[PDB]
Order: structure tokens, then sequence, then C-alpha cells
């Protein structure tokens, strides 16, 4: 896989390698322009104009010394308390775009909800615009009608502007995706005091290792047709070694570092480089937070997800207070769509991996998702039980519904892959295995005598017995499901009765005059008058059979078939008695 992509590139396949990073062409919204005058900037450097898309999203147009030909646009997302605390200073969080960055706007604000995410947070988000393929570096020379001195522009010109003009403390976190991820680490290793945190989302953290250069060239080739020689020079030179994260990792000792990859060619290369990077960090004894986890979200939504995953570590590195951080976590993809009601409340955590898929904590309960089942938010006592069991780790599998109401309006239930959980204020939350559930169904679930489960399916004589309001449901030693109800049920559960009958072979059947149920080794018969009484398979039964059982002369049993002497066995009926004494059937009325 890793070798196959490097291979395709070596065979001259570049076309389409960077398309997965191409953002929508969206123009920033029009706004009130101001002309800030900043004292103490370097020669040639000033802020031409500040346009306010919103009161919290301001676009700077900067006159660069290092890049003078035309101006550089840089988006700021201003902290929550910008106006409410007008004397306060804030930390900087730099969000560097990917290979296919367009001049019109930062990919981050085109393709993600980063505007909304940071709205409630006390930090200045810096989002430099344009610079396709720049890798935010100082190129050896000009190329492809552009001259890139981005590393200088960022560290030597923009950094002062924000420090002087935009109420910034020097405290910075530098992050980015794709070339931005590479750049984030390169720039941090070059200026280790300017940053307290470094973040690479799906970046290329290895530029020197055999075949890496042929890829980085293929990248600049596809991403507008740039020449890597123009950027860092000959394919071995001191400029490549200078811009190779895996080599330089040792220079980031003391810093919070975040590395993500996974979510085709270039993502594969990023996964390898990121792995090599973490490997070399561990060797250097530099702690790094790695994220190679799978996700149901891809590209832009995925990258913004990783941003929110990193933010708590950013906040730690920049020493932001709890009240500064706002709501750190944010729902994405299918869980986000299912939580849109607002029912679940404020999220307490992000999507985290559970066995078959993902789970997310909320104020009011937990949400669950798998590619198969989809996403559902569960609340209250049902959810409290589903958790007690281990959520999708437990035999139930993933939820196939949210909390549903029963037509009697006193019950609530949730459906799962391999069962259901039912709840009432008085019975509690209980899980019924799918097979036992279908059996309970034959009697019409909660609508029938049995009502609601009152406990869990437990070990019963090499089978399962779950108690209900109206009786019990069973899983037989031969893996079938039958239920037992009312007066027959009271009997079946009595001391020593199971010993005689074994598991049911069918459910209760209503007959003229009462009802009966069939068991492995006998039958239970019940009527209003007689009660529930056991008859066993054998001579007495066959004889009673010859005379129409309970419908015929003798009627319903009025006592349990009990043993007398050596082989002696009797059982009373309504209108007679049948024995089998000394091997013989004795039909006495």
């Amino acid at each position: 896989s890793s070798d196959a992509v490097i291979g395709s590139i070596a065979q001259g396949v570049t076309d389409g390698l960077t398309d997965y990073l191409k953002p929508r062409v969206e123009e920033l919204p029009a706004g009130e322009v101001t002309y800030p005058e900043i004292a103490g900037l370097p020669d040639g450097v000033r802020v031409i104009s500040a346009e306010w898309a919103t009161s919290k999203h301001v676009i700077l147009t900067i006159q660069s010394a290092a890049m003078p030909e035309r101006p550089i646009k840089v988006q700021l997302l201003l902290p929550r308390d910008w106006y409410s605390s007008p004397n306060r200073e804030f930390p900087e969080i730099w969000a560097l775009d990917g290979l296919r960055a367009i001049e019109e706007q930062s990919g981050w604000t085109i393709e993600t909800n980063i505007e909304q995410y940071y709205a409630d947070k006390n930090a200045i988000v810096v989002l430099p615009v344009g610079g396709e393929s720049s890798f935010y570096s100082d190129w050896e020379g000009p190329n492809n009608g552009k001259n890139y001195q981005w590393e200088t522009f960022l560290t030597q010109e923009l950094a002062p502007i924000l420090d002087k003009g935009f109420r910034s403390n020097t405290d910075r976190a530098i992050t980015g995706i794709s070339m931005g991820g590479t750049a984030a680490v390169n720039i941090a290793t070059h200026h280790p005091d300017m940053f307290k945190f470094v973040g690479s989302f799906s970046g290329y953290l290895d530029t020197t290792s055999a075949g890496m250069p042929i890829a980085i060239s293929a990248a600049l080739a596809d991403a507008g047709g740039y020449d890597a020689n123009a950027m860092w020079g000959p394919v071995g030179s001191e400029r490549w070694q200078e811009n190779d994260p895996k080599s330089n990792v040792d220079k980031l000792k003391g810093k919070t570092i975040y590395v993500s990859s996974g979510n085709v060619g270039l993502e594969v290369i990023s996964r390898m480089t990121s792995q090599t990077f973490v490997d070399r960090a561990s060797q250097a004894g530099v702690e790094v937070v790695a994220s190679f986890r799978p996700s149901g979200v891809h590209s832009w939504e995925y990258w913004q997800f990783e941003m929110t995953q990193a933010f708590p570590h950013i906040a730690n590195a920049l020493g932001m207070s709890t009240e500064d951080r706002g709501v750190e976590c944010a729902p994405v993809g299918a869980i986000a769509d299912a939580v849109a009601d607002g029912a679940m409340g404020t999220c307490l955590t992000n999507e985290y991996d559970v066995t078959g898929g993902k789970a997310q904590d909320f104020a009011n309960g937990r949400a669950y998702w798998s590619a198969n089942t989809g996403a559902f938010g569960l609340v209250g006592r049902i959810n409290a039980r589903y958790s007690e069991l281990g959520g999708p780790a437990s035999w139930l599998g993933y939820p196939t519904s949210s909390e549903l109401k029963t037509p009697d309006g006193r019950g609530r239930f949730v459906t799962f892959e391999h069962g259901s959980i039912y709840w009432t204020a008085t019975t509690g939350p209980w899980e019924i295995p799918g097979d036992m559930l279908a059996a309970w169904g034959t009697q019409d679930y909660e609508k029938g005598s049995l009502g609601y489960p009152t406990g869990a399916a437990v070990e019963y004589n090499g089978g399962l017995r779950q108690q209900f309001e109206g009786g019990y449901v069973f899983r037989t030693s031969n893996n079938q499901s039958y239920w037992v109800r009312g007066e027959i049920s009271k009997k079946y559960a009595e001391d020593g009765i199971f010993a005689q009958l074994g598991f049911p072979t069918g459910n209760e059947k209503l007959i003229n005059g009462g009802a009966f149920q069939e068991f492995e080794k006998g039958n239970i018969y019940w009527s209003a008058s007689t009660g529930a009484h056991v008859i066993l398979h054998g001579d007495i039964f066959d004889a009673w059979g010859a005379k129409g059982w309970e419908q015929g002369e003798y009627g319903f049993p009025t006592s349990d078939q009990t043993a007398i002497t050596a082989g002696g066995q009797t059982i009373d009926f309504q209108n007679g008695t049948i024995r089998q004494v000394n091997g013989r059937i004795e039909e006495s009325r």
C-alpha cells in the first residue's frame, strides 16, 4: 500500500494526487474596512487595510517586505471576550492551509465550522490565505510566477503585527493540515521559542527518506505545477535536511506536539511520515500525542475534528483558564445529525472508539454509532442499563432506535441489533435477548399478561429464565424460546417441578375449559375449578388420552401425578382416578 503509491509516483503518475485537498472557491463576505496604524513594524511592513466580514472575523491586507510584489491576506478569528475585555491580551493559534490553498480564502473557513468552534474561546486564530504549494517556507528562488518567503513573512512580519496591533501575548500554537502540517513542524524547529505547541493534521513529517522527495515533487507538480528544486534545491541539499520534521524532532523538546493521520495516495504517505515522525520522537525522548484512529468522517470535517481533539492540549500549552476554553468538544457526522434535536444537551466529550464504532457522552445521556446501524442518542435509565452492560461491547450490539413509547403510555423501550431494553417507572430497565423477545412477542409483548421484564435473563438449569410481571420467558438447553404465564407459571416455578417436566416444548394453549402447556417430560393442565397440576408422559397419560384427555370422561387433573410404592403412580381427575400400580393401568371412577 505505502510502496504502491510511492511506486505509482516513480512511474510518473501525478495527475489527481492532490484533488482530495482542492477546496470550493468561496469569496469572503464584504465588510466595514478600517486602516490600523501600527508603530514599530520592520521597513516595508504595514497593514494596508482591515476588512470586518463580522465583528469577530477580520481580514488583514498586509504590505510584506519579504514578499512585496502584491499584498498578503490573513484572516483573524477574534476571541469571545475581544470587546467585553478590551485591555486583555490573548494567545495565537495558527491554522495553516493544505497544498491546494486558493487566494480567495483559507480552506479552514471554506470547508469547516472552525468559525463556530472558536466563537466561544479566548484565543486569536490566525489563518493565512493563499500560497499554493508554498509549504509556508523561504524558497531558494522564484518559480511558476511566484516568489515564496512565507517563513520570513510569518515569523518576522505577521508575528509583530499581531503582537503590536492585535492584543496578542507572545504565546503561540502553530498547526496546519497537509503542507501546513509539515510547515507547522518545520517552522517550530526553526523558531522553537516562538511556539509552545505544534500540530500536524495529515501532514508529511518526512521529506529526506528515500522516495519521499520524488513524492513532494509529484505533490508540487500536481498542486499548480511547481518545482521542488526551486523550493529546497538539489534533492539531498542542506535545505531538505533543514525542512525534515523526523530529523529535527529533537529541537521540539519541552513542547506539546499533536500528530494525526488516516483519513488516498497522499493520506497513505502522510500516515507513513507521521509514524516515522512519532517513532523518531520516542527515540529522541520527546512526548507526542498521536491520532491514527479510524473515523466515519473524512477530509475537511475530519481535520476540524482533529482540531477539536488537539484544542484541549493547545489550551494546556498556552495556559488558558477553564472559563477561556468554552465548550471544548463538538459532534460530527452521523452522531451530529442524530443529536440535532438538542435533546441530548451539551456534549461532555467527542466521538471516542468503542468496539464496533463510536460513542459520545452528553449531559442527558450517551450517543452510539456504527457504519451498519447508524447513530442514536439514548437517555435516562435505559441508557444507564445499556452502559452497565458495556454498550456495544455487550451482546446487545448497537442501538437500532432512540427511546420509544409503548401504546399503554407507561412503557419506554430501545431496540438493538441482538435484543431490546424495556423500562417502566415501577419495573426498571431490563434487556431481553432477541430470541426470547420474539417468544414474548407471540403473546403480544407488554400488551399480553406477561407485561414488562422485572429482571435479567439468568442461568436456569443449562438455559435462561427472565422474570416478567405476568410470568417468565425461557431459553431451552436445545436453544429455543418459550414463555410460561399465570397459574401454570406459579406451578412450573414451584420447588422440584422443573426436575419432573424439564424445559417447555411450546407456549400455553387455551383449550375448552382452561389451558395447558407441553414440557419435555410432561404437561401442566389448569382450569378455574381444578388448578394447575402436572401429568407426566407414560401409561397413565396414554390411557387418559384413549378417553379424550381433559375434553373426555375424566376431565382436568385435580392433583399432581405422584409416586406411591415400587413403580406405583396415581393422578386424580374431576370425574375419576388413573393409577399404574405393579406395572398395570387401573382406571377407577
